[PDB]
C-alpha cells in the first residue's frame, strides 16, 4: 500500500500535542507503520530540507528543526500522501482550512505543527531518508476490510 | 419543521464511530427525531441508491451497505438538509473540508462514514421510506429557544 | 503584541459550549490576557453594535445579545485578529467552514456562537469599550518560544 513520511514537529512535542496529532491521523483511516521519537541532526536536517536552501527561512528552519525531539512516521494507506497533505493543510495556519491540523493548532507559517512530504517522489525519498526497512512494520488491520473496496 | 435522513453507513458502524459521528449532528444543533439501528435489505438498498444503477461502483455500493448494519436517523432543524450536507461534506472524502465528518473520517469515497439526502424531495423520499411515522418522535428541546430567532 | 476582543455569545452560554469554545482559541495558540462572565447591559449592546443600527436584524441583535450572560475575552498573538476570525468562520454558521467554531457549532446567522473584532482598529475600540487595562494581564507563556520564531 502506498506510504507516505510525516514528522509531528518540535512545537507540537514542545506543547504536548503528540497524541492529538496521532489521534487525528489515525481517525483518518491511515496506519502507522513507522514510528520513533528521535532527536533531529544537522546532517539529516539539511538534507531534509535542501530544497529550500536558498531562502530567508532556511536558518530559522533548520534550527527549530534540531531543538528538540519530533517524531517521525511513515503512514499508509490508499493514495496516503494526498490524503496526508488534505489533513495537515496548507503551509501557513492562517490559510489552512479550520478542522486541518495546522488550521487547528499552528499559530504561524514557521512553527506549523507537523511535515508531509508533498508527493510520492518526495515521499519515497523521505521514508528512505529517515527509516530503514528494518523500522518499518507492515501488518493486517481490521479496519482494513472497512476503509477499502 | 424541515426534517432530513442521514444513515451512519457500516464502515463507520464496524469502526466504532457511531458516538462519534452523532456528537458531530448534536453539537451543530440538529435535533435527532427517529434512529433505529439496522441491517439493510437488499431491496431497500438498491430502492434508496437506485440513481446509481449502472455506474461502475453500484454493485460494490450495494453489497458495502448491506454489509453490516447502519445506524439510520430523521433529523430535524431549519435548513436540515443543507445544514447535514454541509457537516458531512464532499462525496469523496480528499475534498471533503477538512473538519467535515468525511473529511475527518472518511478515507476513500466507497467508504465515506455516512450518507445525507441530496434535496428536500430526496429527504421526503428517503424519511418516508426508511421510517414510519410512528417510529419518528415528537419533542420540544431546551435548546431551541437558542437555535433560531 | 497584537490582541484581539472576542466574546463567547449568550447562545453557547446556554448550550452549556463555553469550555469547548475557550479550548478551540487556546489550542490555536491564542492567549487569553483578559475574560470575564458578565451580563450585557443594553447601552454596551447598544455601542458595540453600533454599525448595525439601520439593518433589518438590529433590535434582535440587541435583544440577544442581552438575554444571557456572556463571556467576554482579550486574546493576544501574532495577527490575532484575522488568525481569530479564521478559527471563527464565516458569520452564517452555513457558510462558515466545517472544523471552524461557527461551522461545527453554530446554526443561523443570529445564534452564532461566538463574537471576534473585524479589523486592528475595532479590535482596540472594543477592548477599550469591554474591558479596563487593569483587568487585562500580560504574561510569558511556555509554549510562546515554541509558538513564534
Ligand atoms: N515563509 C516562511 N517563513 C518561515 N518558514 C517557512 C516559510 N515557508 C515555509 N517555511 C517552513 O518550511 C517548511 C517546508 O516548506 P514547504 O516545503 O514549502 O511547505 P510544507 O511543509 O507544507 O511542505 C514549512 O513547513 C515551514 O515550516
Ligand atoms: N466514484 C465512486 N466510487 C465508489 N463509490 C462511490 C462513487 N461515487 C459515489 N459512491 C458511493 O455512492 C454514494 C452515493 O453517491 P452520491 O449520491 O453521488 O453522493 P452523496 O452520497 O455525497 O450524496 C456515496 O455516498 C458513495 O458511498
Ligand atoms: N442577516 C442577519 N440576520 C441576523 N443576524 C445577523 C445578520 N447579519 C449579521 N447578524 C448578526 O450580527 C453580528 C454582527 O454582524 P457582522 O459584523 O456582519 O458579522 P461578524 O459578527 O461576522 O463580524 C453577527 O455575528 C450576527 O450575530
Ligand atoms: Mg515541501
Ligand atoms: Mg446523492
Ligand atoms: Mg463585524
Amino acid at each position: 500500500m502506498e506510504r507516505t513520511f510525516l514528522m509531528i514537529k518540535p512545537d507540537a512535542v514542545q506543547r504536548n500535542l503528540i497524541g492529538e496529532v496521532i489521534s487525528r491521523i489515525e481517525r483518518k483511516g491511515l496506519k502507522l507503520v513507522g514510528g520513533k521519537l528521535m532527536q533531529v541532526p544537522m546532517e539529516l536536517a539539511e538534507t531534509h530540507y535542501g530544497e529550500h536552501q536558498g531562502k530567508p527561512f532556511y536558518n530559522d528552519l533548520i534550527s527549530f528543526i534540531t531543538s528538540a525531539p519530533v517524531f517521525a512516521m511513515v503512514v499508509e494507506g490508499e493514495d496516503a500522501v494526498n490524503v496526508s497533505r488534505h489533513i495537515i493543510g496548507s503551509t501557513n495556519p492562517s490559510e489552512a482550512s479550520p478542522g486541518s491540523i495546522r488550521g487547528d493548532l499552528g499559530l504561524t507559517v514557521g512553527r506549523n505543527i507537523i511535515h508531509g512530504s508533498d508527493s510520492l517522489e518526495s515521499a519515497e525519498r523521505e521514508i528512505n531518508l529517515w527509516f530503514n526497512e528494518n523500522e518499518i512494520t507492515s501488518y493486517a488491520s481490521p479496519r482494513d476490510a472497512w476503509l477499502y473496496e
